[PDB]
């Protein structure tokens, strides 16, 4: 599955861009997770953080979550609680994968995770976000 010459494999944390939305964090999943169909060549099933829905998205409309500063939308973050919730769930997954720990509102748990992400996911850097 996903042998089409494009990047992103199962478990990869990504930003996904679907028409009419900010870049949104997601995880690349197997089509078997979706209960739908195999993805067309050149596409990936992703599951969006925050709402848990599945979309078939072109691999060219995906970027690594680790490219964080570049794709994080501060306006969307300020405007939408659903986006903030998505960030939390996405960064929590990132955090556990990287072996990272932080020292309790949504915005308060989020604060150091966001700082971590925005700052480059130190000390591991983005290699720590790998599945
Ligand atoms: C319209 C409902 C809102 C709240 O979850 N969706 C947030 C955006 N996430 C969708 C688009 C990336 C994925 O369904």
């Amino acid at each position: 599955e996903y042998q089409d010459g494009k990047e992103f494999g199962i478990g990869d944390l990504v930003w996904g861009k679907i028409k009419g939305f900010s870049w949104w964090p997601a995880m690349v999943v197997s089509w078997k997770a979706t209960s739908k169909r195999q993805a067309m060549s050149g596409m990936r099933w992703v599951q969006w953080f925050g709402d848990g829905k599945f979309s078939e998205v072109s691999a060219d409309k995906l970027v690594a979550l680790g490219l964080f500063s570049q794709h994080f939308n501060l306006a969307t973050f300020n405007k939408l609680v659903s986006y903030r919730k998505a960030m939390y769930h996405a960064l929590e997954k990132a955090r556990v994968r990287a072996g990272k720990t932080f020292p309790d509102s949504l915005e308060d748990q989020l604060k150091p995770m966001l700082e971590w992400a925005h700052g480059g996911f130190k000390p591991t850097g983005i290699e720590g976000l790998k599945p």
